[PDB]
């Protein structure tokens, strides 16, 4: 399921604001209980994805805080 989801994350979400992403994610969360694949609530790619040294390398060369530019 997050494997799914990283995929929609990853190919569909990168060129979204805040709001529409979240709309995105609630009816994509609607089409998971509908059809009935697990997923987490508690989940995040960025714990899937980015490492820490990598999340510090990008710290130190200038990318900002927020989770959007994660």
């Amino acid at each position: 399921g997050n494997c799914i989801i990283s995929s929609i994350y990853e190919t569909y979400f990168g060129h979204l604001n805040e709001r529409e992403r979240g709309d995105m994610l609630v009816i994509l969360k609607r089409l998971l209980g509908k059809f009935a694949v697990k997923y987490d609530v508690n989940y995040r790619f960025i714990d899937y994805l980015v490492t820490l040294d990598e999340k510090m390398k990008w710290l130190e060369c200038g990318l900002d805080k927020n989770d959007y530019f994660l």
